[PDB]
């Protein structure tokens, strides 16, 4: 049980970096016609929706540099460098998401609500920089919600 | 291992349902902000872009009359009724998408290549009515997939 917890949890973590590949290829459609201003706009609205659906994923993006450009879970984050921005684990999730995105992509695990003002809980999330948008993007997943997802497979199991 | 190997199957079923969706999402940036036409175009030029990804999903796509729009497995079938197509496994599959749809959602089963000209192997496909679009969109995986996604879990086993 404990060995296919942590192989669902790695199946999830590829997941997410395919997830991550394809949102980048949907928005770059816009990208191609419209201003930057227009463009990201469209994106982040889009990403919002994704996360209003609270389904598998939820989006996180930050620029090159750090700033927040789109966390609704920490809304007064948005606008502001997010470089010393630790989650209630000590993480520092923002730094995180560009170590990873140097690499050429990678995962940063951390605690942090689903919503603003909720419990926190333990998540991850895969970031990459993307050329063409200029943002580090960051699909993410909580372990709750693998979990629920696999549940079914773990009852036959059992 | 029949158990999880089902579990694994079913789990993909409903993941296909919620890519759909964030999918239909996306689409909608471009309708919302270009003509028709040009709106379309770009969501079959994503959709080609995903399929040349050669990952988790592949899309198809048909209108709500069954025309298809959509298949680079079938390119000569794009633009003409596939109400009597038929895969090698004898499954009307345009049928079975739009049935699907008809009931707000759900999954057509059949066989077909991975490209043009290619082996047939099982897949299922989920099927929505966009109704921003008017496309009915289908997310596509093969069993094979599903199967080399979850072979780590399997050996772990």
């Amino acid at each position: 049980m404990e060995h296919l917890e942590t192989g669902q949890y790695k199946k999830r973590e590829k997941t997410l970096a395919y997830m991550t590949k394809i949102l980048e290829q949907g928005i770059h459609e816009y990208y191609k016609s419209f201003d930057n201003d227009t463009a990201r706009k469209m994106a982040l609205d889009y990403f919002k929706r994704i996360n209003d659906d609270k389904g598998m994923i939820y989006m996180v993006v930050v620029d090159k540099n750090g700033v927040v450009l789109f966390d609704p879970v920490n809304p007064k984050t948005v606008g502001q460098s997010g470089l010393d921005a630790q989650s209630v684990d000590g993480v520092y999730y923002v730094r995180g998401y560009l170590e990873a995105a140097k690499k050429g992509g990678g995962y940063t695990y951390y605690k942090m609500p689903k919503y603003d003002g909720g419990v926190p809980e333990k998540k991850f999330a895969y970031s990459h920089y993307d050329e063409v948008s200029q943002m580090v993007i960051a699909a993410t997943s909580y372990y709750t919600d693998i979990n629920t997802e696999n549940k079914a497979i773990k009852e036959g199991v059992n």
